[PDB]
């Protein structure tokens, strides 16, 4: 694209493709904090200046949906209020391109602390596969940016985020005369969130809230995509 954030977008996407896809199950810096079905949520305990920064990584596998579909739903602001439960208000600050926008939103007070807001560029991209034997990758990157129309608030502490939802479709076509159905596709998801709360709060509580809220979102959101796509032609 030609918008002013193209280089930053490419950098963020590249960093996610190399660092975020790395296997974390046998990485002792990480702890498996939540497991349920195909869902696993891991976190790395990190603080700077007493502020909790814990990188979060979740993996999931969702039957019957494609990575394109999952990423479309996650990115599309027109369905945001259908699945998101942690937001108070949001609006689009600017539209940069057909696949890239800047969003301002305030969050419900889930932490024992002041309300947080956030101002982020949200971009959906396809990373082509090197071979037809591999899956294409779809990724939505949400990362903080500044904008003149959304300066610091008087009432809210400005959090900073670097989040990616990265998805690949696996297909297992049926053995004979049948056409591929949704019974034959599975979406592998890696979701990474690095959130800087923008000020101090008790780590024990922030960690409990993350352990509760991320798996709640992932189940609700993935269920939503399953419901909304059920019975429709497959969007690879
Ligand atoms: C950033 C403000 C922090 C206040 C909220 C505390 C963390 C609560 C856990 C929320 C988990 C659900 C995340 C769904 C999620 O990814 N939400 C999208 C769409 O609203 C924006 C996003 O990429 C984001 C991620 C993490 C935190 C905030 C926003």
């Amino acid at each position: 694209g030609t918008h002013r954030f193209v280089q930053k977008v490419e950098e963020m996407v590249q960093n996610h493709m190399t660092y975020s896809l790395q296997d974390v199950g046998g990485d002792a810096n990480w702890q498996l904090v939540v497991e349920e079905g195909e869902m696993k949520v891991y976190r790395r305990e990190v603080e700077e200046n007493g502020i909790v920064l814990d990188p979060l990584k979740a993996t999931h596998a969702v039957k019957g949906v494609t990575g394109h579909e999952v990423c479309n739903y996650f990115w599309n602001v027109d369905v945001r209020n259908d699945w998101e439960t942690t937001i108070e208000n949001f609006h689009v600050v600017e539209t940069l391109a057909d696949n890239a926008i800047i969003i301002y939103q305030t969050h419900k007070r889930v932490w024992p602390a002041s309300q947080r807001d956030v101002l982020y560029l949200s971009v959906i991209r396809k990373i082509p596969a090197l071979t037809e034997n591999d899956p294409e990758t779809w990724i939505v990157c949400n990362f903080s940016v500044d904008h003149d129309s959304a300066p610091l608030n008087n009432r809210c502490v400005r959090a900073k985020i670097n989040v990616a939802m990265i998805c690949q479709t696996l297909v297992s076509p049926p053995e004979g005369n049948q056409e591929i159905s949704r019974d034959n596709i599975l979406c592998k998801i890696t979701y990474v969130a690095n959130v800087n709360p923008g000020g101090w709060a008790p780590a024990s509580v922030l960690r409990a809230v993350a352990k509760r809220e991320y798996p709640k979102f992932l189940k609700r959101f993935t269920s939503y995509v399953q419901e909304k796509t059920a019975g429709k032609p497959i969007l690879f």
